[PDB]
């Protein structure tokens, strides 16, 4: 089927003197579903990967350079908003979700599912 993707909530991890958020993503296709997890960055990769590929359709993405807190908690609701839009835009067209660096983010082809 036409997938369908969620970003429903995000967690904070930290290793030593560093922080990252991890973005879980809620992927469905036919009568399946699984998780993946993203950070921002690896969103970033993807848009600019495809707003080359595919100018007209004005991909966009929440701000990458952040002036402030880039941890804050407000911050990064409107954040994985932005990312939410993004990558539910992604999967309206079959010229997206047919593509490789799309389907590999989402794991749409790995064995695993099944």
């Amino acid at each position: 089927s036409c997938p369908s993707v969620s970003i429903p909530s995000s967690d904070e991890h930290r290793e030593k003197k560093k922080r990252f958020t991890v973005y879980k993503v809620l992927v469905s296709v036919g009568r399946s579903e699984w998780f993946v997890f993203r950070r921002y960055a690896e969103f970033d990769k993807l848009y600019n990967t495809l707003k080359k590929q595919f100018p007209a359709m004005a991909l966009k993405i929440p701000a990458k350079r952040i002036f402030g807190d880039n941890f804050d908690p407000d911050f990064i609701k409107q954040r994985r908003a932005g990312l939410n839009e993004f990558i539910q835009n992604l999967v309206r067209y079959p010229e997206l979700y047919n593509h490789p660096d799309v389907r590999a983010f989402l794991q749409m082809d790995s064995p695993k599912h099944q």
